[PDB]
């Protein structure tokens, strides 16, 4: 409902996706949480609770039941390269399928259900097509995620596209979280961010109308070298980019 949003987080058994799933129904009481995972093994990893659905984002009908009744969607799915040290993408699970088409299917399902806001987590690097991450497995993942992104901006539903810096497994809530535009942060050395702060930015984006129709790159500063961002109003405000 308008005042108690059902929020579906997809890739909920993922590393960032799981903290997003807990902060939706825990650190928060302003949401009814729903999660989408790719397997039964993923559903157990996160508790195996009732509000978790199983589906494959490459088969739209298998994920449609997850969208029924939702008000917002946080996409935290990604093609994931596997190593045979040389990495590769399993068949039918390449970035084109998982990240372009896989996301396309989520975004269409959401429009159907009348979502008032789709949040997508991507990666810095998209302004550079020759970026090293595209070689990892022969996928060009960064370009494919950009195609999904542009499709999201193109759909008509209010969106928030969050292009994160290198992901870190470090405590959230205790850093100077930086926000930029067009890979510029890659010139710096403050181009990486804890998973927990990305999970927090998705949750906050749900609370501030300012995040609507915005696209920004997200990085942070070392811990201890600044006051923990606690005021997200300001954080989103400095973002005027739509893409
Ligand atoms: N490389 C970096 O440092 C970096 C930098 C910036 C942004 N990012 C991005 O930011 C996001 C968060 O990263 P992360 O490591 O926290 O995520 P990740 O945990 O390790 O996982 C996303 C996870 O996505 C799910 N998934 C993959 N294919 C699927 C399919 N066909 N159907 C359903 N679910 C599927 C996976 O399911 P399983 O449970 O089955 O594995 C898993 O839940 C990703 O989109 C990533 O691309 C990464």
């Amino acid at each position: 409902s308008a005042n108690l949003p059902t929020v579906l987080v997809t890739g909920a058994s993922g590393r960032t996706g799981q903290i997003v799933y807990k902060k939706l129904k825990e650190g928060s009481d302003k949401f009814v949480a729903k999660g989408l995972v790719r397997s039964a093994q993923g559903k157990e990893k996160i508790g195996g609770e009732a509000d978790v659905f199983i589906g494959d984002i490459t088969d739209a009908d298998s994920i449609n039941p997850a969208f029924q009744g939702i008000d917002a969607l946080v996409i935290l799915t990604s093609a994931v390269p596997k190593m045979k040290p040389e990495f590769i993408f399993e068949d039918g699970q390449y970035p084109e399928q998982v990240d372009w088409i896989g996301q396309k299917n989520q975004i269409d399902a959401a429009k159907v259900a009348g979502v008032k806001h789709i949040v997508v987590v991507g990666s810095m690097g998209g302004t550079n097509p020759d970026h090293p991450l595209n070689k990892l497995g022969n996928g060009n993942i960064l370009v494919w995620k950009r195609k999904a992104e542009q499709y999201l901006a193109d759909s008509g539903t209010p969106y928030t596209i969050i292009r994160a810096g290198g992901l870190l497994d470090k405590e959230g809530g205790v850093r100077e979280l930086l926000v930029g535009k067009d890979d510029e942060l890659l010139q710096t050395d403050t181009k990486t961010v804890p998973r927990a702060d990305v999970a927090e930015v998705c949750i906050q984006a749900l609370l501030f109308e300012e995040a609507k129709n915005k696209a920004f790159d997200l990085g942070s500063k070392p811990e201890g070298t600044s006051t923990p961002t606690k005021d997200f109003k300001a954080l989103f405000s400095q973002v005027t980019s739509r893409f």
